[PDB]
């Protein structure tokens, strides 16, 4: 399915997406993407949008 990555890091916020297996797949896609942007931060998922958020 689409799932959807929520940026809001102290330089850069955006949005991506991926196509993944489950929402594991996923969340282990987003956790090297926000690798790729320097971000730890705080994470959050949302079942209902299949959305993942990361606060830096």
């Amino acid at each position: 399915d689409t799932y959807k990555l929520i940026l809001n890091g102290k330089t850069l916020k955006g949005e991506t997406t991926t196509e993944a297996x489950d929402a594991x797949t996923a969340e282990k896609v987003f956790k090297q993407y926000a690798x790729d942007n320097g971000v730890x931060g705080e994470w959050t998922y949302d079942d209902a949008t299949k959305t993942f958020t990361v606060t830096e």
